[PDB]
């Protein structure tokens, strides 16, 4: 189990809670809370992530997110390949019914000097009633239950930016 505080903001502001746990069989859950300045919202995730093998993975899964302003099921596939044992790579699709369009978000991520990782995410949009992400997240494991960690994207013409920290349960 974790628990994931994030602070946002751009140049109002967001703030969320987000926790979760994958069990060893590949199940997971999340419920996460949002507010922002005045809106909130919850969404909750149940997914499976099934192992082809040591490279390959595959994670459908289920969310719905209830809100003021968002209001949307998102159900996804995630796939996921592990390049070397630091490098990784992931591609999902994620289409939004909300109250229609979809996501494609592509992740490599990098884990260097055991504690660091370093994460790059493009991310298209597209609706249906186009938006490109380019993210980069920092994230340092400082001990064995936190990983504070900072992003900075650009959002196309402006800066996001976050920060927060991931508490472990061990
Ligand atoms: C929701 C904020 C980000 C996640 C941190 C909450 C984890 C709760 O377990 C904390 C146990 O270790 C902390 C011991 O120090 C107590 C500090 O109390 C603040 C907890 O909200
Ligand atoms: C495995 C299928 C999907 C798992 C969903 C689990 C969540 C079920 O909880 C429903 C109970 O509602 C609690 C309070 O309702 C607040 C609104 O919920 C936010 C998103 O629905
Ligand atoms: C992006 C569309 C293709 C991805 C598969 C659809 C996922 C939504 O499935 C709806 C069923 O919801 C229940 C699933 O909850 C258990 C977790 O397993 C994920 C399978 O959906
Ligand atoms: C790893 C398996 C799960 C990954 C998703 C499976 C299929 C994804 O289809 C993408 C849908 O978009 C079609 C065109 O792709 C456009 C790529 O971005 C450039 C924008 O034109
Ligand atoms: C080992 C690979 C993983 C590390 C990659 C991290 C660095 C990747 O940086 C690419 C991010 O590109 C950001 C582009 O910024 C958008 C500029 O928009 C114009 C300014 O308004
Ligand atoms: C099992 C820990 C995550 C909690 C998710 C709650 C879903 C309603
Ligand atoms: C993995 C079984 C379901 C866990 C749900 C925890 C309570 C909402
Ligand atoms: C301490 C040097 C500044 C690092 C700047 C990073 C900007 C993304």
């Amino acid at each position: 189990v974790s628990i994931d505080y994030r602070h946002e903001m751009q140049d109002g502001h967001k703030d969320r809670l987000l926790i979760s746990h994958r069990f060893a069989n590949g199940f997971g859950l999340s419920s996460e809370v949002k507010w922002a300045q005045v809106s909130n919202g919850t969404e909750v995730v149940a997914s499976y992530v099934y192992k082809f093998n040591s490279v390959f993975s595959i994670e459908p899964g289920f969310s719905l997110e209830s809100g003021s302003s968002n209001n949307n099921y998102r159900p996804y596939l995630r796939g996921r390949a592990n390049v070397t044992d630091d490098l990784s790579v992931a591609l999902r699709y994620r289409p939004y019914f909300k109250r229609k369009g979809y996501t494609l978000t592509g992740n490599i991520d990098y884990t260097f000097l055991k504690d660091y990782t370093i994460g790059y995410e493009l991310e298209y949009k597209k609706g249906t009633s186009y938006d490109i992400t380019h993210n980069v997240k920092l994230s340092y494991k400082w001990d064995k239950n936190w990983k504070p960690y900072v992003e900075v994207g650009n959002v196309s013409r402006q800066t996001r930016y976050r920060v927060g920290v991931q508490y472990s349960f061990h």
